Order: C-alpha cells, then structure tokens, then sequence
C-alpha cells in the first residue's frame, strides 16, 4: 500500500499477477497533463463535446483534427479512445437546430443525430481517422441500442476511409472501433454486438439511468439512481463475458470505474480497462496492487449473489477497510 | 373459427395448452366490449381516468364505486388493477407536479405514490374494499427493485390493518404483483419473483426503456422496436423466473395483442395475454391453430435470431402458414 510518487509508474497488477489498464477520462486536450501525472496508461474516453459547445457553428474538420492530434501525440503511443458526438437537445446548442423534446435523454441525440446528419458525422470521423496516423486511436460510438446501428455507422466510416484513400491521406487502417454500453439492450445483446465491435466501454452512469429508468439529475427521484443495484452488476458481467468470448476487451468509463468500492468487484469480473478522472488513478491502483485476483473473483461472486444494492455497498465498504 | 363461435371457445392449442386471454380497460364502460369479445378477465385496469380532467383527487368513494362496478360485472373473472401510473407530463393542475427534463424517467407512478402515500392509501383502500366483491389483483407500475415492492406492500399492509380495525372486508388473500417495464425489474426478475404474486409485462414501456427511446418522439420513433432480441430475452427472463417460483406471467403491453408475436409468446410459456377487447378473437384463433410443441420450436428459432427485421419476417411467414 504505497504513495502517489511511487505508484505513478508501477503497474495496476495484483500480487498474483493479473494486470489491468487504468486510463483517464478527458474532455479537452488540456486534461492530458494531469492524466500523465497520475500515470494514465491511455485515455479510455475523450469526450468531444467541447468542440461543439459554446459556439454558433460546427467545428471544422481541421479544428477537430488538431485537437485530436494533440492528444494522440502527447499520449505517446498509449491508446486514445475518442467517443463520437454524444449530445442531445438537453444541451442548448442552437446552431444544431435540435428538436424540442419531451424526453431528450430518450430522444434524437448522439449516434442518432449523427446517423441522421451524416455530414456532421463524416467530418468528425475524418478528423479522428486523420489523427490516427499520429498515434494509437480507437473510436467509440455512443447511444448504441442495436448491432444494426453499429453497421450503419461503420458503413459511414468505411465511406470516409475510402475518400481518404482517394485523397492519399493516411489513417490507421487497423483502427479499433467499439461502442459505449449505456442503452440496456446493448448489454442484453452484447453477444450479438461483440461479433461486430472491437471492444466495449461501459458508460455506467448512463446505463444505470436507463436500466433503472431514472434521470439522476431530477432532484425528485435522485434516490432511484443506484449504481450498485444487482441489475447493473449483472449487465456489466454480461458485457465483459461477451467481449471476452469473441476475444475483445471490456473497458468501463462510467464513474463506477473510479470508485474504490467497485474496484475489487470490477477486477474480479475481469474488467480489462478502468477509465476515470485522472486523480482517481492512484487510488484504484493501490487497491488492485493489494488484492489477489483469486480473492477478487471470490468477492465479485459474493457481490453477484446479493439482492440489494445497500447490502453490496456495505460489503464493499468492509472489503476496503480490510484493505 | 368465426367470432361468434370463438367467443366461448378457450384459447387452447390442439395439443392442449390453455392460456388466459384478458382485456385491458381504461374505464368501467369498457367491460361490455371485453365480455362481448370473450375476455376471461381484465389483465390491466388502468386507473388514470379517475385522476384526469378534474380539479382535485378522486375520493376513495368515487374510486371504490368504479372498481366495484368492474369487479362485479366481471363475474368472478380476475380484474388486475394497476395503481396510479402517471407523472407531470400530464394535465394534473391540482397536484403541482414539478417541471421535469425527462418526465418518463422521473417523478411518476409508484414514485409519486411512495412520496405521496396519502394518495396511494386512498386508492389502495378503494381497491381492497372492491376486492370483497370479486376477484381482484393489485399491480404496481414503474418498479425498478424489490425494495420498492417492499415499500409499497408496507403501505398496503397498513391500509389492510386500518380496514381490520374498522370492520371493513377485503380479500385477505388478494394477489399483488408488478408491471415489468423498467429493465432492471426483468434483469432481477428472479429476485422479484420471491416477493411478488405474479408479473405482468408492460412491453410498450419495457421497449422504450430497454432501447432508450420515447416512442412518442417523431424524430426517433424508428428506434422503438418491440422485436429487438433484447425485448424477447427480457420477456423470457421474466416468464422463466416466475414459473420456477410457481408464479404466473402475464403480458398487457401491445405485443400481447399482436398476431405476429402470438406464437412466440405462446412457446415462451406466457400464461395470460391481456389486450384491447377486439384483439381477443384474433389471438384466440391463432392459439387454437398452432401446436404448443410447434410454438416452442418457433420461439426457440426467434430467440436464436439477431435482428428484429428478421424475427418479423419470420413471424409474417408463420402467420401465413396460418
């Protein structure tokens, strides 16, 4: 159990040899310095909303390319998982002419908006592909409910690769493309999805809201938001096993991956990559390095055996005290 | 074969598997059509009519008379009454519901009831009293967890006790179950099964929540896909879990009245299909013309597919074969 300075370049590896990747969640190129300072082994989630927010026009391909390239370069070969536009009309960005909706979190947002406006989508995919020439880039589509949507998005991505091929512009021909798991059907169908994605990243904040049908930002029902509800851990297990079966990796970029309480459970379920606010890295690292993977599997099994979030919460608190 | 003939015939497969066909009603007036169509019960008595287009809450007495009416007219057939199932998207001046960004994921239905137990008790007292007059079940909507079921029952039990102290009769064996619509309820159906008398699958809302789509939103209505394999897998999870505990599984979502789904639902072992009255004969006709042994094979096939469009194409074929 050690200090930050010492932990920085030590691996997140249990005493019995299981290693996991601890990576950072960022929302602007400026977040990279902190990320490296805490020993981030990649970016598990580069949110790209910053390029569309606080302005009255679409970000140009050039502008996005520069921001993506910056991060990719600075991470020095470490994987950078760029999530495509994941914005809905709940965010007032007038130039996007979003429709006024009763339930925006259930509406025309993210991948749905991108599929309906392939022009916007193409511009972003071209910037990401161009940036992949300079480092280790993965693409993550959000808001995916079905393998049919992944097919539609990849057909647009293939269209963009071919323009780039025509133009003599370089990109990583082997670029990895996965999806964020947040719509419940994506976890319920991960076996079907796992055949056509390169990885999954579990957006647990969003998955919890959809699965428990709760808007966590609604003050009148915030208590219904319970990430430790057994349904959430069951969906996570489903997603991880399904990735693994097809030989693909499972990451988690939801808040839960940076929560000390969840660490041993995640480790035991076999999560491959934990992605989180950079300052959380050392804390989860200390946990993984001090808990045997065999014992973590056992803890995850016990947690999976429980019927109530609060019992799971209480047990994890005990596990973390025991150290 | 024709409607007249079908009315009194059971929805039983040629190989002997009987299921229950029931009606969804929205107001006591709906009972006539239900019976005219051979309804064997009411699988969903929506109670929103009692709260809408008015200036204050419906009294226990107004509710009890409406519940009593349907319960009596159903002559012994089970009437499943769903407790208040709405939120602030509604026209409910008198409640001062909060403005909400996503009301469908908000302060509605059981959550309103738990926070307003004054409202919940009035309705549960009316239902319990109506239960002395016939065959009544209680269904709580918008359940995400077994803890919520316990909270609701705790209130039910305190009303039962008020009624006891007051000398008022109610069915002491009244069955209480839940509508399965929030995905976590299907995913944890095994846990819930130990604490509910039955499950009724609300496929319309289950589909919207599972696919994260508001089907009333024109801009994304194409994302609403009741035949996505996730929906079928969740329906199976629920039926299987109920049955392992010796409990029954009903379906009151639109899918239950859909001819394309009938054979799948049948082969999945669904026990009760509840639907708009006029849809009853059409489903009965299908159930009466397909062997359950065949239906199980067909449900297996559908469960092994990967795309809604393919399941739908297959079910169109099945329906033609007749």
């Amino acid at each position: 159990m050690e200090g930050l300075k010492q932990l920085k370049d030590l691996p997140a590896e249990t005493p019995d040899g299981k290693k996991v990747m601890l990576a950072a969640n960022i929302g602007t190129p400026k977040d990279v310095a902190s990320a490296l300072a805490n020993g981030a082994e990649g970016v598990g989630l580069f949110r790209t909303e910053f390029l569309y927010m606080d302005r009255n026009s679409l970000p140009s391909e050039e502008e996005q390319f520069e921001a993506y390239k910056e991060v990719v370069e600075k991470m020095g070969g470490r994987p950078v998982t760029i999530r495509t536009l994941d914005i809905g009309g709940d965010k007032e960005l007038p130039y996007l002419d979003m429709p006024k909706e009763m339930n925006p979190f259930l509406g025309y947002r993210a991948i749905r908006l991108c599929l309906d406006r392939p022009d916007i989508f193409k511009t972003q995919l071209r910037a990401i592909l161009r940036a992949s020439a300079y480092g280790n880039v993965q693409i993550m589509y959000p808001m995916i409910s079905s393998v049919e949507e992944v097919r539609k998005a990849n057909s647009i991505l293939e269209e963009v690769k071919a323009e780039l091929d025509r133009e003599g512009v370089k990109y990583d021909k082997e670029i990895k493309v996965g999806i964020m798991v947040e719509i419940p059907s994506a976890a319920v169908t991960a076996d079907i999805l796992a055949k056509e994605v390169d990885f999954f990243s579990i957006g647990t904040n969003d998955l919890t809201q959809y699965t428990l049908a709760v808007d966590r930002m609604n003050e009148h029902v915030k208590e219904y938001y319970q990430p430790f509800h057994p349904a959430i851990l069951r969906l996570v297990k489903m997603v991880i096993d399904a990735a693994h079966k097809e030989g693909k990796f499972a990451a988690m970029c939801g808040e839960m991956a940076g929560d000390p309480l969840a660490a041993v459970i995640l480790l035991g379920l076999g999560l491959d990559e934990f992605s989180m606010s950079a300052t959380s890295i050392p804390e989860i690292k200390n946990i993984i390095r001090n808990v045997e993977y065999e014992k973590a599997k056992e803890i995850a099994e016990k947690a999976l055996n429980m019927s109530e979030a609060r019992e799971i919460e209480k047990m994890m608190k005990d596990v973390i005290k025991d150290i």
